[PDB]
Formats: structure tokens, C-alpha cells, sequence
């Protein structure tokens, strides 16, 4: 059946930005899942969880009678695909439930774990979704071997169709790297937004690199890999070790047994995969990985002696029975539980990944400290642990229930509780008087608000306006914010809060954050005022200032939008053409095509560029609000072309005179070339249209100012 | 990047189910097309569009001063994709501006007249659609050049993105037959849906069969297509000669002249594409499909000389300086002018398809008779090119502004204007309650009214339960409709009708109609009480009775439904899994995916299936309507295999002893199997959404009840 994505490969695809629309989604548009978690008896669904952890199902049954191993994995997975580079991946939309997570080789036999869960979800229905339970199921399962966890939060809310995420450009599953869509160049560099290292992984290839059996060049993946999940060397150490503290791996038969992942399988497989033909096909003669690893010898019950282990023995490379290199203890009696025969044990074994947290000279250090003090990588543990499965959920505001641990942790980007009045409709509408009579332009101040609140990111709910995080380090470096006029737009601002601020009573005051967005509303509707429109930009007060100290400067550099199309803006030269960035960005933005539409051209002629570049400025009424980027773009009199320069840059000249009317760039062009953006553009550069696209704009606009505002769900 | 479509291509696409959302429509929520056309100025709309015909533009000069010939063109391709399979394609959704149809390459150049149309679209702006536009510039095209219309409608909404259209498997623009993707098999059969010889054009190779001059044959493959397309000889020999009395092809030079087609041009073309390295690349230049064929003494006034020269000329063959075959009159003058230069003169030419219409048999007599007798060349013209631009409108009540014809057409599928006060809420009571009664079942009542309803198609407006057509040839006969038991079930309700339409005052009857509507309501609302629900189903009254004479039977054919999930039923052995086929009737009747899958666990346990087959029939409570679909077919209890008799059918047994449950089909099970649709299925089978599945299968039942509703819309 041949398609449009078939004809035209390199045509950008729209509809990563109408994705989860209501026609997809069966719970009313009204159902807040937030409201159904709070009345979910939480103790209820653990105890019910905890049963099940020793309740052997026949069709797939529990190494060493308990799946507290076998769900440790699955929620660690769950959280494993999230990349720091963009957000997406990660836990919070319970994506390993649908393609194409659902059937990647390193969540095999996870749709075992998952059909265990149904009775559960079936019980509790709504009021837990998926992707809150896969975590809870982990967060009990350490409970129940006796690991107390850092706490939990709900309010991960089920997605009902695909993310849309850019995994990698390999055509075939755990590609090797050096391939035709290599993943890496240079000297083993990942390219960004990837943080697996072969398609279909989670973070490296267990075997070692390429599947090179070296620890140490193991070490630099895991260090690697991690570090684009967000977690440091201690934090590295903490969760791989203590992961490996439970369980065990499966590869008790050659690979070759092992038919066709879930969205490949036959229908009667009901949603499963991975049917194997080796002996049973499950239980003792599971086949998941290929290796076959026990690490402790008591797999179901927290201890020590992952660490214990490692540094107690030397380790010999050897094969497990499907082929894969492994490790084992030279020397060692066999002391390791079998997880179906009592009457047989094991040498202990280790991953070539497990050895680098030994033979890594800066993870050496830490796994002797923690070996040292099983106390505190017990602490360490629990608390990345909890980062992995939270990292992804955004502001505290949206934690949900009564696990939510009391302590506020650097990596949320913590905004301090309000603690006095909020400014009224009245004071709002003195203040972005002050805002206009103080000089600052309409490009000024759309552009300042614009840099401020379009840091956010829906793929896992960081940045936004609120914080003020504009102020400081890094966010008031970055090149796109233009640091020298975004410093002097801050100190006007600044005074005329001071002002506002020491002339009240009763403690009302207005954060720096929340007046940035109100001057930037300001500016919005001076423009329209400009075009001759009356309207009001809505605006709702309440966000904070955070402080430097309660700023990851580190983290923050991942929010810096090297490419912004809404400003015209591009940091340096890229594979990925202008379009599909922009495209992108409006994906992180939550906007569809047509507020991306909209946005773009008023964003265009109120002056929001960076440099204040003319490209795509096509009005002569610049910092008015007007439809005029889609009328000029659609004008037939104007004939197009790349500079000699510069292939990426246009010139927009008369067709009948010659004369240079106009400069565009890819990004700018495109509205008028796609054939799905043109018909966008049409309607907003109709005659009829002006006061539409103002209303549109103004839409869009508050859309964008409000998106961090969980505070306000 | 790669997608879940590169990994699993044949895996289900659901998202044809969730296009055409609220997100990709930049018009309100509450923007109503019909409004907003009804205020148009049409008089002043054509007025412009007269202007433009002869307002010549430089960078695609008019042939003859005149752009008549290229409108007329562009407004048949428009309606020329439709198909009577499946009613996809027409004009009715402007899809021509949207990939693929803009870059097929049977419509190169209609790029340019569209763009010709953008001032006058600006300048009407939202009052009317392009899907409008281009008809109504065909129209004004045929007026100018002296054509009476037969008349115009409006109130063809436009759409924002591609519609999903099966198109044919070909992976080359205009692949020649017996392809590894050949459309056609056995003795020149094309398959169903399709309605054109090769992939990229409208109905045939205007060169020939695969491109072999022989008239005769071409005549074979036109008949064929225009069949697929709905219509018959007369009306396809009139709207052929009718076309070709105006304008002339494009083959000034060879066809390697010829650039990127738009969806691959660059960005700079601004969305145009074929851009042409031959001379002036336009206008005396022009190449488009590579003939250089004019074919009136006048292209551009209404004539008689098409006939008049296929008749009075012998013809040879002979080539464009393309390369293309076509064909010359032996021994003629120079008499046809030429569109850009006074001083040349041509010979007549003709396509090897308007040869056709003398050399085939039937065909010809139509054309002497047309030869003959101008006037009702005329007139026979005007009524196809009606229909051809109408044919995919749907009922008259669609029928927008001052132009449309009092006249029904039998293709309008007509039916008769409610002339009598309509029954009312106590009516609608005292009607149920007879209905249940007479002990008709749940199953019985339920099934009617589906079989009804579910003839209507979103794609071309036709079908539904008005008009009562289930009682009628073709209808009562069909397989699927169960002759027997639905005469039975008629033959009870028009009793019941007889009784109370005897007993009215002041002329108030309930048509047959509205009666099994009504009636499948009772049973729905039956079927609720006996799952203990106290439900009452909505019922709008104001369906009337079409007659057998109103009922065309070749044309309501192809509503036949010889695939229908909801009843389980397939008529024979197709190519295509019957999964796909449900999603693909699913989508004609306007479903989303959640509204799909409570409809179908819904109609399965109350007896809806053909055959009373218990195929999919997951209930011991069948005729109750509850939510037990679901939750057995969501029960891991449960191992399902495919028979050994039947690869089709699966039968499910107890995992622990081996005991036959249950049997289903493919339809059946793809619920449990498809990632995106056992998400939905876990909603409708957990514990707490009885109430929700009894609610959600009413809200679907009743829109399905409504579709073809449009006079009440
Ligand atoms: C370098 C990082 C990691 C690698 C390469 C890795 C690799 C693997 C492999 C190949 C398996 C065997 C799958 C099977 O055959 O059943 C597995 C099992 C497991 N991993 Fe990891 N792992 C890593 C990090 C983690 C982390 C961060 C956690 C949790 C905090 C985790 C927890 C587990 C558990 C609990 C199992 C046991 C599954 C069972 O009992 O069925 N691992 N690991
Ligand atoms: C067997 C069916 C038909 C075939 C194979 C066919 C083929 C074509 C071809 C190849 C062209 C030349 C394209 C170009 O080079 O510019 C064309 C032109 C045209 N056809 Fe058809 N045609 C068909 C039916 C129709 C019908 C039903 C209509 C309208 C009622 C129509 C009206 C036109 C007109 C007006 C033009 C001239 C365009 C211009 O002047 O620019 N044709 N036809
Ligand atoms: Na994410
Ligand atoms: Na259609």
C-alpha cells in the first residue's frame, strides 16, 4: 500500500504534532487522572502487589518462586530510554506497552511481566495507570526483598498511541556501530539526541562494547550512556550494583530457539513474544538476553554481596549456553541457588558490564566505598532510584499521593512555595502599564518572555518561565538570549518591580518570573493596539524565583535551544535541516501545526528574532500584530532563491522589476513550500483573517507563558 | 529515523482512524462551513473568476489568451480520482492541494492553475473552501467559453491534511501492468478499489493500454474506469468530447526536460513544481503530458467540431515531439490555430482515447448519435459534468447557495420530503414498547438496525438507514442482511406500523424508517435492563421511505458490505487480513479507534454476528449488554491457537486443563493483540467501567444511527 512517507522520504512529517488528539484517547475529555489517582487506595494496590510477587503463574513462572527480579527490570527499563539531550523516553507515559519499545530486543519477556500486572490494573482500573504501576511493581518489589525505598509519586498519566521518537537510524536491530547509519564517529562519539549505544538497547551491550568483552572499555559506555540519562558515577555505581543485587539473567538455550518479538508475533500470541521452542520455553529454560548470570546468593532478599562478589573473587571469561561472553568466579564453590532445583547451586558470575564497576578506576573507588559501607549504598540506591523513575515527571507540583518524599532534590529543579498575595487584575494591568511607559520595546519585551518560557519541554516537564531561571547562570549566557540586552531588559524589569514591591500593604508582592511574562503580555498587546485591536493578554500570576544555589547549571545546558526557529535562530551548522528543528521544537512545545503557524509569523514581525535579524520580517509595520508574514509569503509577485553565499538563506525579489523585497531562511520558506503548511498559512494570509490571527496568536501566546503552570492543574 | 512502519510493515495503521482531529484544523471547533458559505457573494466570486480567465500571467502564460481549457482540466481531475468502491477520492475534500494528488504526475501543471486561484481564495477567505473553488471555476470556465451549466452546489468543507487512501502497491510513478505491485491480473481485471490503469493517473494512459496505440482496447480500459467511477457509456462518451471541445495538451519538447514534481521540488519553488529546462520552460513551451494535441477549430467557444473531426477525418499515427504516440488527420489543412502565434496553423489531432469513442462499438453509436444531434450532446454533457462534480456530495440536504437544481437525480439516491407531522417523545414510547411486544429479540432488532445504519460511508456521504432501504433490491437480498430473517423482522414492524399510523389523527405516521431505528433502539435499551442498567437510547425522528424507483440497484452495489467485523462477517477469501478490512470500514463509518472497539464488544455479545456464528461471542449472557467481551478476551486464563481446519479461526482453551472456552476469528482477537487496541480493550474490561462501556456503546450506537442525518444537521 503505497504511501506519501514512501514517495517523498525527506518531506517533513506533521503528524508528530496532531498526535493524542481526543479522537485516540477513550476516557471522557473531561477524566482527570490526577482526581482518580487521589482516591486510589495506594496501600491496597501494594498489598495486592506484594502477593503477587510470590504467586507463581504456570505459563510463566517466578525464578526462585518470587518476580521481585523479573519487575525490577521492567520498571528500571521503564525508566532507562529517557534521554537528558531532549526529555522524550523515560517511564512517564508508560510507553513500554506500546511499539516500539514494546518489542526492542532488551525488553524481551518484559510483556511477561506486564500481562502478570493485568489483574491489578483490571481490579483498580483508572484510578492507576500503567505507567504509574510499572513503577509502583518495581517500588514493591524491592520492598518486599526488604529494600525500603526514598517514596513514590503518582500522576504519570497513560498515553493511548506511539511516542514519537527518533531512536537511531539503524535498519537493523542491535546494529553494530560503524555501519552505513552508524550511531557513532570521531573517537567513539554518540551523536546527540541518542543515549544507547546499538538500536535497541537501553543504555550498552552487556557482552562489552560491540560486544568485546573489555571491562574498561565497557566502563566508558556506562559512563557515557549514563551521563545522557542524566546520572553521575556515583549514581551509576548505586543503581547497576544494586540492580544486580536481585535476580537473574536467562539464556539457558541457543538463541535460535527464540521466535518473533510482540509486534511481529502472530495474532494468538495475544500481545506476547518471544515464544521459544528450547525445552518448557520458560521457567528453567528461559531464554531472555542469552547470558546466564545469578549475582548474589540470595537473589531474592536485599544484601550486600553484589559487592561482596566482585571484589571477593577473580573472574574468568567464559560462554553461556547460548554463546554470549559472561564471567565466573575463579575457583569459587558452588554457591549461588539455582531458581528451580534445590538441590542444585552455582559458581557465582558476573557481566563484563558488572566488572567494570571494579576494574573503572573512578567506579573502583566507589564500589570499595560502598562495599566498605553497605549503609550508604543502601542510601545512594534508594535515592537514585528514585531518580530514574521520577527524572522524567517534571515539577514537584505534579507529585501525586502520600509516598511523595519531603525532601527537595536539586535534579527537580526546585521553585519555592509562595508566601504572600498575588497581584489582582488590577495591579496586572498597572504593572504592563509601567512595563510600556518604561521604553522597553515590543521586541523587547516579546522577545525576553519568549526566551524565558520557551525553555519548556513536554518530553519530561522541564523549564518554562517559572523560576526565573532567565536571571541566571546558564540560561542569561546562552547566546539566543542575546546575554547584553537581555541584562538591561532585566534590570528595567527588576527596578520597576522594586517600585511596585516597596509601595504595598499586606505583604503583596510580584516575583521577578511573573512580571517577566506580564511584560511580555504587555508587549502582545501594545502590538495589537499597534494594529489597531483591542484585546486583553490573558495572564495568571503565582510562579516564583528560584535561586542560583537551587540551580543545576549543569543540567540547565541541556535546555539551551540550539536551534529555535521561532527566532530565527540556529547555533551552528547541522545534518538535520532547519525545518525538521523547528518542527521539533514545536513538538517540545506541545503545539500543533497550526499554533506553530500562527506563532511563527507573529513571532516574525513583533520583532522576536535573534540579532535582530530581517529574515522573514516580511511586514513594513514591524512590532504591530498583524497577518502580514502569511500575505507577504503567499504573494505570487515575489520570486524566490538561494544566495550564492549561502544555499540556506533566500531572496525574495519582485518578479516583474528585479527589485529585493525580502530575506527568508528554511525555516521561514517552508510555510509557503509544504503543501500542509501552505494550506496553514492560506488562512491566517486571508483577507478575512486579521482579527483570527490575532485572537489565534494571543492563544497560542498564553499557551506557551502557562505550560510549567502545574501549580495551576 | 526509523519507524515502527520500517519495523512491523504489516502491522495495523490505526491512525487513519484519528485523522482529520481538532489539532490539525486550524478553523474553531465550532466553525460551520455551511454558515459561512451561505453568506458568500457567489455572484461576485464568479464575476472575478470571469476576470481571471483571460487575465494572462507571466510565469504560466493562458493558451489563447483564454485559461478556460486548463480549469476545465483541473476541476475533472478534482472529481476524476473518485472511486464507487469505496466513494474515496472526488472533489469533495479539495485533496487535489494535498500529497499525493498534487504531485501525481496526470496532474502536472494544476499546480499552477490552483495558484492562479489563490487571490480570489484570499480574497473570500473561509466563505469558500477550495474544494468549492475549483469546481466552481470549472464551471465558470465552461460558461465563459459559452457552456450552459446544468447548475453548482456548494458546502464542500475543506480538510487540513491527506486523506488515507489506498492508491495501489506500485513503488514507480505510472507503472507499466504485470509489475511485482501489477494492479491488474487474469484477463485485464483490475483490482478492487482501484479505478485507474496505472499508478498517477486519473482513469487511463491517454497513449493506450501500457502505452500501445490501439483505440479499441484503450476503449475497453475506459469503459472500465469510468464504471469504477459511476458512470456509464453515455455519460462517459459525453463528458469525454464534451472535455476535449476545449484548450490542448502540452508536448512542445521531451519529457527530460522536466523537473522535480512539487512534493520533491526544492523549497524555493514555493510549492510548484515540473519546472522546465525546454526553451521558456511555459506557455508556446509548455510540457505537461508530453501530446501535443489541440482539438477544436475554436478551444476556447463551445463547438461541435470535436465530433465533427473525429467523423470527417481519417486518422494516422503519428508522434509529439515528445516521443508520445497520437495521432493526425490524413490529407487535412491546416485549420486548428495555434495558442500562441496568428501566423501557424495545425492539422487536427486526436488522443488514441478520443479515437475510442469511434472505433469501439458501442461508443460509436453513441457519438453519431451525438453528431447528430448536438443538442443532446449538449445536454448529456451537462448532466454528467453535474454529476461527475457532484457525485461524491451525498444527499441533496448537503446542496448549498442559488444554483442548485430542483431536479433529482437518480444518483442522488433521493428520498421523498417528510410531508406530515413527525412522532414525538410519548409516540417514541408507546412505539418501543409494542416493538418489544411483539417478541422480536434483542438480537434481532439489534442486528436490523445495524445493517441498516452501517451502509453509510463518510467518504462519499451515501448510504445509512434513510430512505428504508434495507427493504429493498439490493439491500433485503444481500448475504450479510440474512433475507429471511430480516423479511420476518420487516414484516413485524410494518404491522406495527400499519397498527399505529391506522390509529393517528391530523395526518401524523412514523415512516418504516425511522421505525427500525427506532426499533434497534428498543433493543439496545432491552439489552441494558437485562444487564440490569436502566438506559434510555436517544431517537431523532425524521427519516422518510425512498421507493424501489429511487433505489438504483448497480449503484448501491458497492455498499454492499462483503467485509463487516461488527457481525463478524467476511463473504469470501480476500488478499487483505480481515483486521485491516475493519479498520477500513470502521474509518468509512467515521469511528474512532475507541469508538470502534466498544462498538464491536458491544454488537458481539448482543447478537449481532451473521449466522448467529458465536465466533467472538465472549459472554454467557448473550442479549445482556455488558462489558464481558473484554474481560474474557482480556483473560490470560486463556491460550489460543489457530484450527487446523481454518488459519482464520482460533479456538481458546483453559491453559491449565486444556478445555475449549471459546472461538474467535481474526477480527475477534486483534483486540487482544494489537498493542494500540488492547490498551483500549483494558479500559472497557476492568472492574470499574461497566457503567462506561454501557454509556460509550450507546453514544456510538446512536451516532452510527445519525450519520447520514444531514437534514438534520
Ligand atoms: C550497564 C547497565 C546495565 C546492563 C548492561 C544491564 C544488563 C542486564 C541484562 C543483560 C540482564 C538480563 C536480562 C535477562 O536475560 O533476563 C539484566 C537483568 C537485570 N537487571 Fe540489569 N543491566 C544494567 C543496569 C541495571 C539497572 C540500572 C537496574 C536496576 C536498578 C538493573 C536491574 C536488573 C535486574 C533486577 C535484573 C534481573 C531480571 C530478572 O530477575 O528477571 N540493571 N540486566
Ligand atoms: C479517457 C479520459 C481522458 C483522458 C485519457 C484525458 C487525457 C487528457 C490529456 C492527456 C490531457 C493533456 C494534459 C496536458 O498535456 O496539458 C487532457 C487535457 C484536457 N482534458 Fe482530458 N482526458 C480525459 C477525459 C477528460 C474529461 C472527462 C474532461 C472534462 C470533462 C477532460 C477535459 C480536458 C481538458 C479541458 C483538457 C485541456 C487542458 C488545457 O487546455 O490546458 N478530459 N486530457
Ligand atoms: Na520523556
Ligand atoms: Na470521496
Amino acid at each position: 500500500g503505497t504511501s506519501n512517507r514512501d514517495w517523498w522520504p525527506n518531506q517533513l512529517d506533521l503528524s508528530i504534532l496532531h498526535r493524542h488528539s481526543s479522537l485516540s484517547d477513550p476516557m471522557g475529555k473531561d477524566f482527570n487522572y490526577a482526581q482518580a489517582f487521589e482516591k486510589l487506595d495506594l496501600a491496597a494496590v501494594k498489598r495486592d502487589l506484594h502477593a503477587l510477587m510470590t504467586t507463581s503463574q504456570d505459563w510463566w513462572p517466578a525464578d526462585f518462586g518470587h518476580y521481585g527480579g523479573l519487575f525490577i527490570r521492567m520498571a528500571w527499563h521503564s525508566a532507562g530510554t529517557y534521554r537528558t539531550a531532549d526529555g522524550r523516553g523515560g517511564a512517564g507515559e508508560g510507553q513500554q506497552r506500546f511499539a516500539p519499545l514494546n518489542s526492542w530486543p532488551e525488553n524481551a519477556n518484559l510483556d511477561k511481566a506486564r500481562r502478570l500486572l493485568w489483574p491489578i490494573k483490571q481490579k483498580y482500573g483508572r484510578a492507576i495507570s500503567w505507567a504509574d504501576l510499572l513503577i509502583l511493581t518495581g517500588n514493591v518489589a524491592l520492598e518486599s526483598m526488604g529494600f525500603k525505598t526514598f517514596g513514590f509519586a503518582g500522576g504519570r498519566a497513560d498515553t493511548w498511541e506511539p511516542e514519537d521518537v527518533y531512536w537511531g537510524s539503524e535498519k537493523i536491530w542491535l546494529e553494530l556501530s560503524g555501519g552505513p547509519n552508524s550511531r557513532y564517529s570521531g573517537d567513539r562519539q554518540l551523536e546527540n539526541p541518542l543515549a544507547a549505544v546499538q538500536m535497541g538497547l537501553i543504555y550498552v551491550n552487556p557482552e562489552g562494547p560491540d560486544g568485546n568483552p573489555d571491562p574498561v572499555a565497557a566502563a566508558r559506555d556506562i559512563r557515557d550512556t549514563f551521563a545522557r540519562m542524566a546520572m553521575n558515577d556515583e549514581e551509576t555505581v548505586a543503581l547497576i550494583a544494586g540492580g544486580h543485587t536481585f535476580g537473574k539473567t536467562h539464556g539457558a538455550g541457543p538463541a535460535s530457539n527464540v521466535g518473533a518479538e510482540p509486534e511481529a508475533a502472530g495474532i494468538e500470541a495475544q500481545g506476547l513474544g518471544w515464544k521459544s521452542a528450547y525445552r518448557t520455553g520458560k521457567g528453567a529454560d528461559a531464554i531472555t538476553s542469552g547470558l546466564e548470570v545469578t549475582w548474589t546468593t540470595t537473589p531474592t532478599q536485599w544484601s550486600h554481596n553484589f559487592f561482596e562478589n566482585l571484589f571477593g573473587y577473580e573472574w574468568e571469561l567464559t560462554k553461556s549456553p547460548a554463546g554470549a561472553h559472561q564471567w565466573v568466579a575463579k575457583g569459587a564453590d558452588a554457591v549461588i541457588p539455582d531458581a528451580f532445583d534445590p538441590s542444585k547451586k552455582h559458581r557465582p558470575t558476573m557481566l563484563t558490564t558488572d566488572l567494570s564497576l571494579r576494574f573503572d578506576p573512578a567506579y573502583e573507588k566507589i564500589s570499595r566505598r560502598f562495599h566498605e559501607n553497605p549503609e550508604q549504598f543502601a542510601d545512594a540506591f534508594a535515592r537514585a532510584w528514585f531518580k530514574l523513575t521520577h527524572r522524567d515527571m517534571g515539577p514537584r507540583a505534579r507529585y501525586l499521593g502520600p509516598e511523595v518524599p519531603a525532601e527537595v532534590l536539586l535534579w527537580q529543579d526546585p521553585i519555592p512555595a509562595v508566601d504572600h498575595p498575588l497581584i489582582d487584575a488590577a495591579d496586572a494591568a498597572e504593572l504592563k502599564a509601567k512595563v510600556l511607559a518604561s521604553g522597553l520595546t515590543v521586541s523587547q519585551l516579546v522577545s525576553t518572555a519568549w526566551a524565558a518560557a520557551s525553555t519548556f519541554r513536554g518530553s519530561d516537564k522541564r523549564g518554562g518561565a517559572n523560576g526565573a531561571r532567565i536571571r541566571l547562570a546558564p540560561q542569561k549566557d546562552w547566546e539566543a538570549n542575546q546575554p547584553e540586552q537581555l541584562a538591561a531588559v532585566l534590570e528595567t524589569l527588576e527596578a520597576i518591580r522594586t517600585a511596585f514591591n516597596g509601595a504595598q500593604r499586606g505583604g503583596k508582592q510580584v516575583s521577578l518570573a511573573d512580571l517577566i511574562v506580564l511584560a511580555g503580555c504587555a508587549g502582545v498587546e501594545q502590538a495589537a493596539k499597534n494594529a489597531g485591536h483591542a484585546v486583553t493578554v490573558p495572564f495568571a500570576p503565582g510562579r516564583a524565583d528560584a535561586s542560583q544555589e537551587q540551580t543545576d547549571v549543569e543540567s540547565m545546558a541541556v535546555l539551551e535551544p540550539v536551534a529555535d526557529g521561532f527566532r530565527n535562530y540556529l547555533k551552528g551548522k547541522y545534518r538535520v535541516p532547519a525545518e525538521v528543528l523547528l518542527v521539533d521544537k514545536a513538538q517540545l512545545l506541545t503545539l500543533s501545526a497550526p499554533e506553530m503557524t500562527v506563532l511563527l509569523g507573529g513571532l516574525r514581525v513583533l520583532g522576536a528574532n535573534v540579532g535582530q535579524s530581517r529574515h522573514g520580517v516580511f511586514t513594513a509595520r514591524e512590532q504591530a500584530l498583524t497577518n502580514d508574514f502569511f500575505v507577504n509569503l503567499l504573494d505570487m509577485g515575489t520570486e524566490w532563491k538561494p544566495t550564492a553565499a549561502d544555499a540556506d538563506v533566500f531572496e525574495g525579489r519582485d518578479r516583474a522589476t528585479g527589485e529585493l523585497k525580502w530575506t527568508g531562511t528554511r525555516v521561514d520558506l517552508v510555510f509557503g513550500s509544504h503543501s500542509q503548511l501552505r494550506a496553514l498559512a492560506e488562512v491566517y494570509g486571508s483577507a478575512d483573517a486579521q482579527e483570527k490571527f490575532v485572537r489565534d496568536f494571543v492563544a497560542v501566546w498564553n499557551k506557551v507563558m502557562n505550560l510549567d503552570r502545574f501549580d495551576l492543574a
